[PDB]
């Protein structure tokens, strides 16, 4: 089959078959026939007394392991433990970020540069603001966005945005969150041998911990990034390889901690830096960005993104990456043997994310922008050991916009609303076009790259499919940057992709079919923009006609948020089976059990047209359910 | 090969095969050979572009997974994984005991029953204590406990036994603990696929982790908990399946929870319950514990002790057992199964520790009493479907004698103190005898039972070889357990097994050689001594000729225990080995590089008399260190 459906993507993996280097696709393919017991999720290494397997198929062979764990005990031990660990991931993120916000000071390299929405959120977690120094809000913010990821007594703190029938629903079944941490502990313990055998409240337990990472983790890392950072707004950007410069310095930033990459570009324009990327032969310094860091300078500075997370090895094979700096998640270790090949300097900056062979220069948080700036001249130093000969960027690239943060989605909105009418600042004209059946729903596109599924062809195709079928599409993390890839982040892309419906709204409103929301903690975003739907339409969230799809997932990450989207009342969809085709009572569970739960549940289609009909069937029916 | 060393589990064994009831045994044996990847830990499964196995064997085979992830990466992120659930089982113990704690009031079910014991610890904690009302003392410091689990800004607070080049070694080597749910997130997120690829610093983010697990979870359960139901002193026992009575009803309390097997031993003495145990035709009630709840209600009241954790089946098997009432941690969920063929009720009583076709009766805390009450009511009327042509209970039990806290410990050892000399109420009297040879070190005896080895086997060997050697021993959860049934815990063990500087300790201090130190939070009562020892002697706990070991585990619990002993400076010998052969890296941090960071090392050793013999040899090395 395939390897791509990119252009530039399949040049390169030319090239490096030239050069001898091994890409994730050749390393899948030394894979061969992966462990079957493994893929249905029915192995068990939980104690010493294992490793454990059992028959994937009932009534046949063993039926429990050593402990008498049944093939669904197996299977939702295996799917929670894939559920804290992507919850702790994102719960991280949102820590440092929090940490960040609390050593905000005005003198210093972090400030507060959106105050309206620092106010705001500080509304939302009951601190005072009127007659106050910026910087002590913040403050404040910042203890009470910590204080949410430990706190022993008391609830936690939630977005406004999240409907009051919601919160009753999780009550009622025993999901509601408590502290982050504390939720990846119950989840972890639950799991230990002779804990919990009973796939139900496994299942639970599992939804809980997510929802600490959907309305918690994610939600006030981006808040808190957006304060610090700057709200996204519109703004234009390239996407794909093509964006790196044969005569220029290209520093690529991989990962996903938004303070370092912020760092590096504000270091990009400092006048020693610039005049010595002159001095050692290069035309300027080019800033590219990849996966979720990628997505956060380039939603709030138009960074050039230069490709998604199968395609990171391929930067490197172009031979033009002078220094390639990483943080934490989605970075393959392979890059540092890769390097070895090329010129690179492979650089790890976080103490959670060492990586062996590469040269490690530890980002300082306490001086942000020195530790970048010589992290940077790194960078521009290594041009010097540039080999020109070995050199081959495709000229393939593409144009894109993006920052739709709900903020812009929500000013874009105002400009169809009759001034006489009113009101403004709100997701109304949203709300009236769903309503009246001109726009048929909307779906979030979010997830990885997979080698199982062609790369980037699922995202095209569902995207495609679903604005095909006047269903507006939002998209985050490499989903988006598949998106960017192939054009459809394009105002001319809602006259030659989408429906009559969806192609009026998007003239009407001056937008593309399709909305890069962010990263993926920008998902959360997207949850706060369907909250609000909601709660204009004094209706829960699982009401609506909407609909999440991860057609390419790899990451723990990527079934957390499916977790916590389904937990919230949003079907979703999974490009990739999960690993529980081995426990019945778990796929009858996440498949069928879970509406009666939540409203909601999950889809496994790996088939994107398929995928597409029934996103649309689904929402037909939920619109009928609502009347509209 | 035989299945155990202890006779009555052998006629249990008989009778369950004449029964045609399944048990861990046949269960192992129906496994068969295990699978060889997952065995030496070079299968990874973190990410669904897996499940990746790598060759065990370097230079040969598949050698990085699809992310490019090596060996030594697979290996050190699935042992980081163990270490993270075992801190979590025993961080979410404490977190419960602290809750229980910070409950607590005159004239409810749970009171402060230690107000001495409350009053130090309130003094660890930088708690006021001098004219204040008790329970306000007793919910000052339990906020301070709760504190340590989720603090966000500040140091953790640590107990004043661990010393102060501990402190500063760990804060030198970057393994410096900090919030216990913190440090288990960190771990979930750098196993997460694309973060931590260099063994030494998975390693060591999990000693970190361990170390909230040893001096902050397990110390703070163990100290609440003396505080809560009172400090263990020496006290008399029986031991082994024995116990059960033919003509009483029969309740056996199995898990790791305290408080509901206190509240149990409550109710057990409720008149109307004693005179309803009367009415359905049994001469009263016989509380019976198995594991480490077993070993927390038997070192404060002496209730009879069952069996450990291999036996626990074996305990229905008797057709005795009229309730089995378990809270969380090392059940066997395949006793639902088998409380099906007798007339037994399994019931669960914890949230955290749902089991499929059990009897949920969930015990409420806010009302222990009256809960444990309702729960062992039901136990009771369970006694008129008693089959008592089904029951064979073996006449085999044994006298114990345990109870020994680091309190009892410093009583004991009043008694061979110079009155004209003193001081009393220390460790001196130990400190000497260490110091001068009489004893040649101590040595910590803890762990499970598995099927991989002769159960009990391990456990007895490794003990009386080095009781043999003058090597006083402390023991803990189902170690203890063994020695329990096997005779060992008895004064006139000394004269039968110990050499004869252990026999003149023994006959001196009135001890027996094998000390019960409770349950396997207990452990950090070893901790203590081994601390208070240290500072005593004005060095590090890795200077003394102490060790640790682990001839029979099982749990993720063991490895993050021995993880935080090794960590803190304890040679840790493990009688089975943990799945990290793959990855020659890993071995070499855990068994060599080790001793260069903390002054401690992990010894793999499957022989349980060699493993005596290395003991020894490396406490005579250490000694010579050390001059004494
Ligand atoms: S999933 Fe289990 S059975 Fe399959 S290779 Fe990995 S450890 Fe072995
Ligand atoms: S927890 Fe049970 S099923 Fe899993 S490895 Fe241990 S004995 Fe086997
Ligand atoms: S994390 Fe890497 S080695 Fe592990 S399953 Fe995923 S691709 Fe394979």
């Amino acid at each position: 089959k395939a390897k791509s459906i990119d252009q530039a993507t399949l040049q390169l993996l030319d090239k490096a078959k030239q050069d001898g280097v091994e890409t994730v696709w050749d390393r899948k393919a030394d894979m061969k026939v992966q462990c079957g017991f493994g893929s249905a999720g029915v192995c068990c290494r939980n104690c010493s007394m294992g490793p454990c397997r059992v028959s994937p198929v009932p009534g046949k062979g063993v039926e429990r392991g050593i402990c008498g764990a049944t093939a669904d005990v197996i299977v939702s031990r295996n799917f929670a433990r894939m559920v804290a660990a992507g919850t702790a991931a994102h719960s991280d993120h949102g820590r440092s970020i929090a940490l960040s916000l609390y050593h905000t000071s005005k003198d210093g390299d972090i400030k507060v540069k959106d105050e309206n929405k620092l106010k705001e959120v500080a509304k939302s977690f009951n601190v005072e603001t009127e007659g106050r120094d910026i910087y002590d809000i913040a403050h404040d913010v910042a203890k009470e966005g910590l204080s949410n990821y430990g706190k022993q007594l008391g609830e936690v703190t939630l977005p406004p945005s999240l409907p009051e029938k919601r919160k009753e629903l999780w009550r009622k079944l025993g999901v509601y969150p408590r502290a982050v941490d504390r939720e990846i502990a119950a989840v972890m313990h639950s799991t230990h041998i002779g804990c919990n055998a009973d796939a139900e409240a496994m299942i639970k337990m599992s939804m809980r911990c997510s929802l600490t990472d959907g309305w918690m983790g994610s939600f006030m890392g981006t808040e808190f990034s957006d304060i610090m950072f700057g709200t996204p707004h519109s703004i234009d950007t390239e996407a794909n390889l093509g964006v790196l410069e044969k005569n220029s310095v290209n520093v690529v930033l991989h990962g996903h901690e938004p303070l370092l990459s912020e760092m590096v570009v504000e270091a990009a324009s400092d006048p020693e830096l610039v005049e010595l990327a002159k001095s050692v032969g290069a035309d300027g310094i080019n800033l590219c960005g990849m996966c979720c860091t990628g997505n956060e300078v380039s939603m709030r500075h138009g960074i050039k993104i230069a490709g998604n997370f199968m395609q990171q090895e391929l930067a490197v094979v172009t031979g033009a990456v002078d220094g390639l700096i990483v943080d934490v998640q989605c970075i393959m270790p392979a890059l540092a043997k890769l390097s070895k090949s090329y010129h690179t300097k492979f650089i790890t900056t976080s103490p959670k994310a060492h990586i062996t062979d590469s040269i490690y220069m530890e980002f300082d948080e306490e001086n942000p922008l020195d530790s970048a700036k010589k992290i940077l001249k790194e960078a521009i130093l290594n041009f010097k050991n540039r080999d020109q000969s070995k050199v081959m960027i495709p000229e393939l690239k593409c144009k894109a916009i993006l920052g739709y943060s709900v903020e812009e989605i929500i000013n874009k909105l105002d400009k169809v609303v009759n001034t006489q009418i009113g009101p403004m600042q709100t997701v109304k004209p949203l709300a009236d076009v769903l309503v009246s059946g001109v726009l048929r729903g909307a779906a979030a596109v979010v997830g990885c790259n997979n080698p199982k599924v062609v790369q980037d062809s699922a995202h095209i195709e569902t995207i495609k499919g679903l604005i095909k079928n006047d269903v507006i599409v939002v998209v985050t993390g490499c989903a988006a940057q598949a998106a960017a890839k192939y054009g459809l982040l394009q105002k001319e892309a809602a006259e030659k992709y989408a429906g009559p419906g969806l192609a009026t709204v998007c003239k009407l409103v001056d937008i593309p079919p399709v909305l890069h929301m962010g990263s993926c903690v920008d998902i959360s975003r997207i949850l706060d923009l369907v909250g609000r739907v909601a709660n204009l339409l004094g209706v829960d969230m699982s009401d609506l006609p909407v609909a999440g799809v991860a057609p390419e997932w790899m990451s723990e990450k990527a079934v957390a948020i499916g977790t916590y989207v389904v937990t919230s009342g949003i079907d979703t969809w999974l490009g990739v089976a999960p690993p529980v085709t081995g426990g019945p009572e778990v796929v009858d569970i996440l498949t069928n059990k879970m509406e009666d739960w939540v409203g909601a549940k999950f889809f496994i289609e790996t088939d994107p047209h398929k995928a597409v009909e029934q996103i649309v069937n689904r929402m037909n029916e939920k619109r009928k359910k609502l009347g509209i």
